[PDB]
């Protein structure tokens, strides 16, 4: 490991259309210093391989707007505006990538694995292909579907950069490095998967200072450090500490001792009624295991934010770890839950969440293993429950139940819709007649329940 | 996570026929009180996905011992002899897989993930096919593997292989918080670990039970999502399987010359270790252990010696400052990688183009690959092979015994000569011994060899 | 195979919905009597797998003028004005597909493939999506053709097509005999055969049964096991589309050049094919026609004129002594097989490194691709482009028009200069016309070019 | 076409090593005299692409005698005891490859098609790999696998020849070729699959013998060609015009106007006992639609043989045509009924019946659809019914019936075996034990019927 003492000395020889893995999950662990070198090196043309496209001035939107990126592979790119608008306007290439994906072809590139298969995306635009990568003269090319033990699965590329800018906590004097909170996210596996990785730190402490079963990224994988400038510690959202209904009734989904994952909106909000004699587990895809309520204005920590980039807490017993393991935790059906909202759901449950262009998020490999029980939550109706969707799919024949304001239904893949609860006062007419497609109705239909909380 | 008091009661439900993972390398990680257990329920015709075979009388051979083992899938089998008995007789089914696909493939079978493409085993009877499962009393081979599929990708060759999963995981852990995170300690973590995320039910069994809040939340090995069942061992042996304490020797002084400093390197048993012996203290060069060690420090000093820490030859190790742990998926994804610079091992037999020979004899050595054919599986990491001259041709134009990788040895040092190899031209003779000749190495190697018109005499170290 | 005297009961059941092939090579080899029942049963929203659109009001055309029609898979459509109003005003769906693509699809949906792999296409909106299936009032495409996956095979890029496969099968054929045996006349095979094995429902309409026997049985075109439904056509109008009887000149005579004897070529209407007209008597040229001959003559006196002999362009010729007719499929096999030596076609730009865009302008120019894309996709095959100069630069960096292959066309020859194409290195001038230097031809050309050494005046046939 | 008047001349510039394909279906339109000049030339380490390996002095016989192969792509070795020895032995390497794949490889290395896909082979050593190519040295690689449909199918490979020999009976003067019955099997595509093909012909007419319809290869294909010398027109199997219980039973089997395929033996012999009132078209995988009886010793023609190597004879209104039409026409589903023997067949409906090592001829492809009913006729019993099967599959989950002098039972995939007649004497007691698997038992259940002719 080479130490720096100047961040331009350190990336001062990337090349123009060079392809540079950047760190970061929203704004929490970016490598805010070395993006300020790239700014002053001037380099061009670069295929940016970065989870999200930071904010209109910051992180890669620096970038964005030095026209300093030609490409980006990113799984969510909302709240900048300047990437919208080079995007929508055929300046700027964007591969919308599965936030899963993402991470399991980062770790491919730095694990001599070329490709491997994964369910995540399957029977969408990123199997399909066909999203424009560039205004149309790119588009994006499908991907191969294969299946194994009665299942199918499509075939992702390992993703390798000539450089990897990565923002860590502190690395001892031999270059061992480690990762504070949620900041660990794609910093860690981007650091394996390039030729050159630079590393920029928050300190540098003796060699010794770290037990060596705890070292979060070995030094073997860090080819420069540098101890960096200045730290911001930005926050993006500050969050200290009809629907009501569809919230009261999520807030049941919850069984004590289960592992959940829940989206921005409705999901999260439900958790808040939670009965504190019942224990749950709550997942964050960028790397938490454990989500506590919202912060105290004083306990508010950079480092510490939810998928939705709000600053949170963590329970006792919490964990944090890396993006590739988060979603190798997903995709392998850890997680017992997964909810979240929804724009169209399909007579057999196929779901459309995505896009009308930001991004799927980690929205496709939530749904993609058949372990995990997803359940939807939104508004009744224009139909939002019909035989087929017409938004494009999130994932197919993934979603297991869906609650409205008005119902719940039960999904099955094969037989259908079944309403198996009913808002007093709507009839099973009623929803016949604010639904898009058939359905059975439970021999056993409750009159819709609501959490006491 | 389930907290148990009682071993039994914890793996009660295993059922006969079930796959079980089970972790450790060696004797370093076994989950010797789970082992017991199962032991007593007596559950039968078990898959054990297990690196080793343990020994004679411990670890898995206690259940090889007890007949509970139908198929063993591991990577290296020796120093058990009973497990060499069924095996050669027919009893027990083996499928020797190279010990990075086997941590590969367990971490896919937990990541969702059927199945990946790997270099490791390309050219070779892994994906070939007919490496022996089963034996006959002795007619050869009554089960033989399947040959795994070829895609190449950026021109190289690559082969598919599928997720292992199990019924159960038989894990060892150092500790548990009472939440059921878990934590691994030294050199014992190897497949603990990715074992723990690969079955449907994973029961640990820890050395400490501890408060919750013990462990910083950045450090938790293992997150209580993937411990369904948890146990603190009643017994804990700390058992030893090699008490290391702190013509050949020309091959050995001129190995010590291929360390350069800042090099990282994984050194096999034998010459390419005592190589290490002789670098200049002037040097810094980081050795990799392939169970999971970055950091190899000499032999210790009886009092220093921990079961815990082993090198991949299973013998009691220490490691230096600045060291890093972690598990064994973790450790063949940073060899099949190539970040290691230096692979040094001995061989059999390695061809003028490059291919290896190293883990198989007819039907005399049958213990496995270990991590050999992953250690050799990539181009960016260079293989330097350390091996006597001659038996009987050891450098051909082909090789005859079973290879480790094809087109991937870089450098042979013998006692006579050093040549590199390159996959197209073939052998270039670069140094030879003080006393031969070009004409003596002729007659001593297999094939045809260019010479350096740089031919120096052979270096040797000044140590 | 069961024999109908009407034409109407024998396609009474095709449903709403159904996807009904229907053979013919513009108004060659047409079921017009099937065509006539459809009309009669009304049957509505039918998915026509049909080469072209037949013309307005025959063939296709009729369907198409009833509304019976939902979507088209065809190659080329273009002499059809009612075809052209619906699909720009988003009231037909239509899936352009290179023709000898259309022709290997159907014969795979009948050979029991479900999917193989072509060069046609590659490279292009076929591969890429984004062909329009249907477009909006006038707001561009409202549904657009999906991506095919490519992967390479020795060195180079193919494309993944699935078989089509067809509910009913309306055919044309010739002769049937008393057992259901049935042959195709001259050019009027095309599509008629290969889509005779595509359906679960073949019905197929004969000019003149005959008495088991009357064929040799080597040469039974379609074997009765294919034929399910057989009718004797009532009517044939034996309708001719085109009736054709026996600076531009440069290229014209430049172009003439371009044959050696024993030479296997395939010319595009226009430049190319006035270009045979001034072959040698001396030399034999063998002409291929995409619609299934092999030996193209002459245009005919006009009592020569049949309507089942036409070339490409869909205009009535003949045939030399030797020639043979043969299949779609089997015609495009011969093509993407390389069996053709050249390839001449007119252009409307072509890059640097050999891309060619003649088939699509924005939205002025959308009648199909026909067989354009299989002709220069194989690198057996020596592609030759004839066009004007200039217009604005017809040869630049990279095309701005739908391409139709990609670095595929080898030489190109305009009035002004004679330039060899290399897919790596580019353009060189190897003849310039009397007149002009190097620079009239650099102010004219979009990109730079080397200049061969041997640089000749442009030659000019003397015929 | 150049034309020459020496075989010698016209194949002499073959080199060492090259892939060269041999047209014929057993001793039925082989290249004879082309083979004979490559006696005389000499070369060797060829790569010979042929069905079949001929006989022991005849054919590919004669150049496996002379040591000139050093590896067949073929279907069925059978009849040839030198080939069988160099094989099992380590002197020849050897691709069994299905015959209707063999086919559609070769046609496909000629229309610029480089892989495609096919049912055949999938479940068996085809699609596993691993038969021994070479002794082992070589073994097979396995063949990828791929769903469509709902339907497994197995990725082939085109294959293209240096050179093709192939044997015709006409050519006119511009080059123009065409077959004469049976005898045109695979030399018809081996004509448009390699760089130089050489044709050798028993007669050469004026242009303008042929309607250009009736052009079975056209010119362009034929870049060599010859008049043979010397036609020995050999016949391999002069054939002229308990057990029986199977074969009465199969004969029922038989619907007016269906098309089958029958396997040798007990399928064949079963056709006999056709009612002259019904019609029944027989197709045979070498090129024929409509085989007659075995000729009067005066009818028998070399050129027409049926698939087991047997002179026969075609009805009215039969058609020949070339080996990949064929099995288009077979793997397409086009064929009815195919009816032939077996050694196992599962519970379910896998069929071994081709190894124990003469290579699975045409087998593969005629159980390889399921629009093709599949009828096995076999001695009840060692169990040759069971749970799983213990020889080489021939296909998986595509027997629908089986007939053995005991019991007929249907097939099927999911529900097992159903026993739909049993023989006078019987009971249902008696087929239990002599069966390697439960069974359900039709509720109709006859005794087993027998064709009165
Ligand atoms: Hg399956
Ligand atoms: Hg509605
Ligand atoms: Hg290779
Ligand atoms: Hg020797
Ligand atoms: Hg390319
Ligand atoms: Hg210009
Ligand atoms: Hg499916
Ligand atoms: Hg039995
Ligand atoms: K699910
Ligand atoms: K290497
Ligand atoms: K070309
Ligand atoms: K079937």
């Amino acid at each position: 490991t080479k130490f720096y003492t100047d961040a331009v000395e350190a990336v001062k020889d990337i090349p123009n259309g060079a392809t540079v893995l950047v760190g970061g999950f929203g704004l929490c662990g970016i490598p805010e210093n070395l993006i300020g070198a790239l700014l002053k090196t001037g380099v061009k043309e670069l295929t940016a391989v970065s989870n999200n496209a930071g904010v209109d001035n910051f992180g890669l939107g620096l970038l964005l707007q030095s026209k300093q990126i030609k490409r980006m592979i990113s799984s969510y790119v909302g709240e900048n505006a300047e990437f919208e608008r080079q995007y929508l306007a055929g300046e700027l290439e964007v591969e919308l990538t599965p936030q899963g994906t993402l991470a399991e072809r980062i770790r491919a590139g730095g694990a001599g694995v070329p490709a491997f298969y994964t369910s995540t995306g399957y029977g969408t635009l990123v199997q399909e292909g066909g999203s424009p990568i560039k205004y149309i003269a790119i588009a994006s090319k499908p991907r191969e579907v294969r299946e194994f033990n009665g299942q199918h699965f499509i075939l992702e590329e390992a993703i390798r950069g000539d450089f990897a800018l990565v923002k860590a906590w502190k690395a001892d004097q031999a270059g061992n490095v480690t990762f504070r909170k949620s900041a660990r996210n794609f910093n860690l596996p981007m650091c394996k998967a390039a030729e050159t990785t630079v590393v920029e730190v928050e300190e540098i402490v003796d060699i010794g200072s770290f037990a060596p079963e705890d070292i979060h990224i070995p030094k073997i994988y860090v080819h420069r450090l540098v101890k960096g400038e200045k730290y911001e510690k930005r926050i993006e959202r500050l969050s200290v500490r009809v629907r009501e209904r569809i919230i009261k009734r999520a807030a049941l989904e919850f069984e004590d001792g289960m592992y959940a994952n829940l989206g921005i909106g409705i999901p999260l909000l439900a958790s808040n009624f939670i009965s504190p004699n019942m224990t749950v587990h709550l997942q964050s895809e960028n790397g938490i295991l454990g989500l506590g309520p919202y912060p105290l204005q004083n306990e508010v920590d950079a480092d510490l934010i939810n998928a939705g980039k709000e600053t949170v807490t963590v329970l006792p017993g919490a964990s944090y770890f890396s993006s590739d393991e988060s979603f190798a935790m997903i995709r392998g059906g850890h997680v017992n839950l997964t909810m979240l909202g929804a724009m169209q759901v399909s007579k057999y449950g196929d779901l459309a969440n995505w896009m009308i262009v930001k991004g799927m998020g980690g929205a496709m490999d939530l749904v993609s293993s058949a372990k995990t029980k997803v359940v939807v939550t939104m508004e009744h109706s224009a139909h939002k429950i019909m035989e087929k969707c017409t938004l494009p799919l999130t994932g197919k024949q993934c979603v297991n139940r869906i609650i409205t304001e008005k119902a719940v239904f039960d999904v099955d893949r094969k037989k259908g819709l079944t309403l198996i609860e009913l808002w007093e006062g709507l009839t099973v007419d009623d929803i016949k007649k604010s639904t898009g497609c058939d359905f059975a109705v439970s021999p056993k239909l409750i009159p819709m329940q609501q959490v006491t909380t």
